[PDB]
């Protein structure tokens, strides 16, 4: 048995980066209409992502994003169900701030709400606006989210913060209220610092999937993994993050692909810098028939480690409906579902 996320697509054009590809704006109201559709589907949760800069070109990709705490919390007032995560750039927030954040978006959900903390990696995104700590940030990024983690941490089990280290200072700092259930970190960590980062202080991890079709290719990463959450004693699963692109036939799913791959954005891949693919930054890419798909989302099921998949689409609306018409009851993983 396996659980089910969406990527929401705060950022323009979701994850592919062509002319050929589906061309939209992140709205509300577009986010809204996929969550309560992957909500009626019994999509166990949605995700976004923060994106502080973009990659330029003809599409203007990832050029317009929304911000992420904000729009989960106009989309837990939406839903009833689902659970609901946002993602936190941990050098644009004060820890006590997305503590109280967080409080908030449990209140709205009623207890359906969770964090992932990212150290962020490109540089640019921070430089652009001043805050980018220098280039010592690489090798001790860990240590700071360690810090910012602990004082989250502190606020919600308790209401209170003395923590004193290198990064922060609190003075018998206060958040209430604080969450009505135990509040859920996630983390997507594929180094070894990083690993180690999610095996003390996560729920789970994110990981890449890998390949287009080898399903189980990840699962190295996903055995790294296990053997970080060794290191702590703690139930630190692997959330697998993949595109699905699926069709009737296997030979009308692979003629999408290709097409968006013969559209691709050549300008924004220069910026950005059967194989993967730029034209979706290389993602783990699942192509074929529905019933294919859902053999290949079985195999993911299977590797050691794997708790569930993230996933994409080449177009949210009609790949979630597909998803769960013809994906979804064909899955030995989902046969829990009602
Ligand atoms: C599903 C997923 C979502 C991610 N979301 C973000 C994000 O919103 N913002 C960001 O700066 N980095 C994001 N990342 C990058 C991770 O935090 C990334 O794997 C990490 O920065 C690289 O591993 P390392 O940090 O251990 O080297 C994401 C990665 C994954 C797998
Ligand atoms: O940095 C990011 C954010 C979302 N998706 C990715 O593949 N990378």
């Amino acid at each position: 048995m396996m659980k089910i996320g969406v990527f929401v697509p705060i950022g323009n054009n979701g994850w592919l980066i062509s002319t050929h590809a589906p061309q939209y704006m992140p709205t509300f109201e577009l986010n809204k209409a996929i969550v309560q559709k992957a909500e009626h589907y019994h999509f166990d949760f949605a995700l976004s992502m923060i994106k502080l800069r973009g990659f330029g070109g003809k599409t203007e990709f990832w050029d317009h994003n929304l911000e992420s705490f904000t729009l989960m919390a106009g989309l837990a007032a939406v839903t009833s169900r689902i659970q609901i995560y946002a993602t936190a750039a941990t050098l644009t927030l004060p820890p006590a701030i997305v503590a109280r954040m967080a409080a908030t978006i449990d209140s709205i959900s009623g207890g359906r709400f969770g964090v992932n903390l990212v150290t962020g990696w490109q540089k640019p995104e921070y430089e652009q606006m001043g805050i980018w700590p220098g280039d010592d940030y690489f090798s001790r990024r860990y240590d700071y989210l360690t810090e910012y983690v602990q004082v989250l941490r502190d606020l919600w089990g308790t209401g209170k913060s003395d923590f004193k280290g290198d990064f922060f200072t609190m003075n018998d700092c206060r958040v209430s209220p604080q969450p009505s259930v135990p509040m859920k970190v996630i983390c997507a960590g594929q180094s070894d610092a990083g690993m180690a980062f999610s095996a003390r202080y996560a729920d789970f991890n994110f990981c890449f999937g890998k390949g287009v079709n080898t399903p189980t290719a990840f699962a190295p990463t996903a055995a790294r993994m296990k053997q970080a959450a060794e290191q702590t004693g703690r139930d630190v699963g692997s959330y697998v993050l993949f595109m699905v692109i699926a069709d009737e036939t296997d030979d009308a799913a692979r003629a999408k692909w290709e097409h968006y791959k013969a559209g691709a954005d050549e300008e924004a891949l220069s910026w950005l810098t059967d194989p993967t693919s730029a034209v979706n930054i290389n993602m783990g890419t699942l192509v074929g028939s529905y019933a294919s798909v859902a053999r290949m989302l079985d195999e993911v099921a299977s590797v050691p480690g794997a708790e569930g998949v993230l996933l994409t689409f080449d177009d949210f609306l009609s790949g979630i409906e597909t998803f769960g018409e013809r994906i979804q009851p064909l899955m030995q993983c989902r046969a829990h579902l009602p």
